[PDB]
């Protein structure tokens, strides 16, 4: 009612240990949600063309060109692991499980508050808040999921990472159809390639408003909203990374002479002539097995084209991988393609007392060696001579097209029937952590931007708005804009995700790598004296497990 | 291709897509293995090319065997040398049964 | 049926070189000992084992 | 799998045979520069060493239940049942052009 | 490295690591183990899947 | 019987996950021991006097004089951490559970061997080994603890730390009473000190034999034995440590002045006279209330006198403390007493292929902040008039007894009615894991060298050797010495000891301090090429729990 | 436990006193001495006091 709270705040994630070493992972994440009227009261059909970008040749990759709803709703999403675990959460889970089942989501709206900005244009012109009781927002849960879906952390745009910080809900926009062409060309590419907007195809067009396919809440203060709770239906996410490359499966060559004495330079030897020894390859043609030559079951990994811009009916757009590199050979010096990057502000990590816009990022080294150092791959002609002459070799050296700048690495594509590769690991807190499938014949064998997929079922989206608060004068056949009275509304959001998790076991004589605070990360774990506040990444396959 | 004469496009070619029917790999008598374990891996192989059965959920595991330390009078734990055995061997029947 | 694949292809990740398997090689009005190819398998071995 | 080294049981019934000494694959991180007869000065060949976080040390004693057997004594796996597709014993000879 | 060490030679790679144990493998699984040529015979000639 | 084993290798540790977050690990371990005939076949009473090393002025600590019983036994003692588990189990233990409870221990001897070394004294003299069927390897376990206790932990005496390493029992000795005066003196003390050794006090003598006292049971190679299972009695082990010192108990002062930027020297500001201040304090005489000053519930810690020799009965002995320093001020250069030091060889972590005698070492510094820095240390005058003055403190600096290198400091005690410690942390693997208590009337509030030590009930000793294995010529009435054929025995002894642990919980937004492997600590937990094994000890309080 | 005594008296005799075999400061043990490698019986770690 008008004096009545409708509902608890609670950001406490509990941990219930059942039998057999499961656990039950229940995250609460409570948050104060401020919201807006609308800039318009209407539905928006815009194009963005940077034509004048891409029109300088070498720079199609810079391309932005679409077509887009715009609506007067705003999605509420809560997507992103940040919103709901801690840094000490993370450590729990990451460290002692092994792993991870998404099971349930539930979320609710109360304590709403609608107020409206009066301003008393004075000397020092002044402005009056008051409470308008009466007012409501406007709540719709599209649970048939009939709206596009929306993960709103592809932009930074979820609910905020701290429970002592108010949040906002994200406009709600969505693609609209539309036909565009763009020729590649390059630095100096005499002329001035087609880089045309067609337009939108008639038979690709779908106008959707939330008015006319969702039931709207009308919710005052004394109302309350709830979800109920849905279920996922998902595959369990590993909490461990895999090592083991094609060159370590398997029985190891038995070694006929051991180091006799300790020291760095005291190698073991096979016994055995590599044109003499016993063994399975898939070199008919050959008498040598060596690592590089023998046998394996199949193949982890594989090698697609990088940076491979393909194009369809809408522009190019980057060729995605499954996995980067990084190890021995990369960091972020060693830079490569398949590996993730991060941009975001002072509500997702960006540190918060920091003046200054530039977006805080970072790039996502896994810890599964499954990607590929093209610079180590070979080609080479069938009959197999060996020290190979160079016009029976490819390496990654020689150029392709003639460009200087290419090799057949960047083309290449070693994908095929003995593939073996992993889903991608949590990226703790700026990732996604539930996506919907493709509603496609054929589906993708993964998703690189969360862990879970969920198939046949997914929540739907929560779209909220304060409804119109209309003044005494308001003419619907003006051609004009109608006019409101500046109201706003505060209200409480309260989720609730629940998790199943697997405790792990030692199997080895030798620890595993924990995530544990230390001299030189601790302070991003505490305020500041101006109460700044950041939330560093962190991994979450940390130990190991066999593959074969 | 790059200009090297013993180097063409099939070489570098792949042709495998949503389209292609292939068969598992035949069996190998006698010198072919003839059970595999999977990967344990998310996405699996289609196939192994090294044994026409991979069990996926269940394998046997493997059996190992060692004489156990037939130590002499002599034996010192906290020597850095090398402990000192009595020359033993062992031979035992090993009887197994395979059902196809 | 069937698909081609890049041949006497060696990959690199974290550990060295190796060899890119294929699932089955050629033979027959082409390829014998002499029409030699990538994919059929070659064993080698001892008294104890043929 | 010892059958990749050509290292199992032997194939004949009279003939008495040998066990192979069990070893696996542990951790490293290598760089090796392809290159080519005549390829000017010396790719990177480098052994860089092991990621701690891939390290894996398993001993026998310490994950497995050992059994003692003296010659009174004897030892029987149970049963262990397999789960795998069939294996055709046939071949197919069609090839797209040979389809319909 | 030695080996390694020839231009063009990238392919005789064998620079692993392994753990040595006291142990020893009983490993049986090669069809030679199971059935003689006259088996594989009756096998081979008269079954259509296994 | 004869050609049947009568036991299984069992090296396993097992976690086995209860509800409500208690895990119930049961820690199996297995050994081949190897054991030879005694020495003697009797009970010698020997006296050691290292009077010339004391002789020397200045020496006193280096007294060594005692007197033993010898006996033809050997003791099989597996109470160290280090034989149960390994850096892997330990890992587990230490970063995920919050409390340890030792509940139950049983041990068994199978698959007992008994040889007889042959001499065939040739050119080069040679020497058989043959089986001797019908001997007997004699097994005694003091259940009723009639026996004096001997941890053979706090000699490095224990079994060995790995189970594919063979190891031995040590050669049981137990303490018989004596009489010792010694006078302390320095470097240049005109004269010779009383340095003597008196002899026994009659009623102080106790000689006891296993023979008169245990059961003895002979096992033959087809026999087995199995001592049942025992139950322990002793409160639970804490895996955390505590961080709060009498500085930081309770309500902080309320800051008037609160930093306004960032920044290492924006600092906040108490804003009061620390003179007009309220709040309690217990100087009576003062009205200066500052942090050093202001009320705290109790005491956290004590003073206790530093490299402090009493002397009783028997020689001198160092006065025990229950926790040492080491943190902000010390490290292993700020060397401390209190802090434990182990020593030990190549079966309990000096590295196994290391070359060389000399002990293997390590000096554990805790992690809970329950110790002192004396040197900060005052005592002043009651007037309390402040810059004080020379005549009205007491500084760690001003000399006592006119030595110029002893201060107050090392003759001072604060222990008394509101001193609160903790237990002693676990060393692993060094540390022994159980202690007996002492049959005093009154008894010691905690024991520095085992976390638990069992009060009315404890586990008793279990005592082996091989039984005389006499020639033909045997005359009990020469005053020789008994002629045996030259006998030894091997064994497998089985133990296994359950724990039950509780799991932790994440209560701080920040993550916790974890055991975890790494770039630089890696090598320690796997083999050298050599096969060299060696075993670094670990902390194991690692994460922080509030005190109050 | 007592120091196990490397050598022992071979003949009676109140002089006849039986030997520890090894340096106080290469012995292995526990002491609450931090910064010695000294083991002694004055020195070496009791249970209480």
């Amino acid at each position: 009612g008008v004096g009545i709270s409708t509902g608890t705040f609670n950001n406490q994630t509990e941990f219930k240990f059942l039998e057999n070493g499961w656990v039950e992972i229940t995250a609460n994440s409570s948050r104060l949600v401020h919201l807006n009227m609308p800039e318009s009261e209407n539905y928006r059909r815009v194009v963005v063309n940077n034509m004048d970008k891409t029109a300088v040749n070498g720079n199609m990759a810079l391309d932005d060109i679409h077509a887009q709803i715009v609506t007067p709703w705003s999605l509420v999403d809560a997507n992103a692991w940040g919103v709901w675990f801690n840094p000490g959460d993370w450590q729990l889970i990451v460290n002692t499980m092994s792993e991870l089942h998404l099971v349930s989501f539930e979320q609710e709206i109360f304590n709403v508050v609608l107020k409206t900005v009066s301003e008393s244009a004075t000397q020092p012109p002044t402005k009056v808040y008051n409470n308008d009781l009466t007012a409501s927002l406007m709540v719709a849960l599209d649970s048939n999921n009939t709206m596009p879906f929306t993960p709103a952390a592809m932009r930074s745009e979820t609910l905020g990472f701290y429970p002592w910080k108010p949040t906002i809900p994200t406009p709600w926009r969505y693609y609209f159809q539309w036909d565009r062409t763009l020729i590649p060309s390059h630095t100096g590419t005499s002329g001035t390639p087609t880089n045309i907007y067609h337009g939108t195809d008639p038979d690709d067009v779908q106008f959707y408003t939330i008015e006319n396919s969702v039931p709207v809440h009308l919710l005052r203060t004394g109302d309350e909203f709830a979800t109920g709770t849905f279920f996922f239906d998902c595959k369990p996410c590993r909490l461990t990374h895999t090592w083991q490359t094609n060159r370590a499966l398997g029985l190891p060559p038995f070694l006929n002479s051991l180091p006799q004495s300790e020291g760095a330079t005291n190698f073991g030897d096979i016994g055995v002539q590599q044109d003499k020894r016993r063994g399975v390859t898939q070199m008919g043609n050959t008498n040598y097995i060596t690592e590089a030559t023998i046998m394996r079951p199949a193949e982890v990994g594989y090698s697609a084209p990088y940076y491979s811009f393909e194009a369809s009916t809408q522009g190019p757009f980057k060729t995605p991988i499954a996995a980067g590199r990084g190890g021995a050979q990369t960091d972020e010096n060693q830079a490569a393609d398949g590996n993730p990057r991060y941009a975001f502000g002072r509500q997702h990590g960006q540190k918060t007392t920091t003046t200054g816009e530039t977006p805080e990022r970072f790039t996502y080294i896994a810890h599964q060696d499954t990607g590929r150092y093209p610079e180590g791959d070979w080609i080479q002609n069938i009959n197999f001579n060996l020290p190979v002459t160079n016009d029976n070799v490819l390496l990654p050296t020689d150029p392709i097209g003639g460009k200087t700048g290419i090799n057949y690495t960047n083309i290449f594509n070693t994908y095929g029937p003995l593939t073996a590769l992993n889903n991608v690991p949590p990226v703790y807190p700026n990732g996604q952590i539930w996506d919907k499938e493709f509603d496609t014949d054929l589906k993708p064998r993964l998703h690189v931007n969360a862990p879970f997929v969920c198939q046949n079922n997914c929540p739907g989206q929560l779209f909220v708005k304060v409804a119109p608060n209309l003044t005494n004068e308001y003419d619907p056949d003006a051609s004009a804009n109608m006019s409101r009275i500046v109201t706003y509304s505060d209200f409480w959001w309260k989720g609730k995700l629940v998790f199943k998790a697997k405790l792990r076991a030692s199997h080895t004589w030798n620890p595993i790598q924990q995530m544990s605070i230390n001299v030189d990360n601790q302070f991003n774990y505490v305020p500041s004296n101006i109460g700044g506040m950041k939330i560093v990444y962190e991994k979450s396959q940390l130990a190991p497990r066999k593959l074969y």
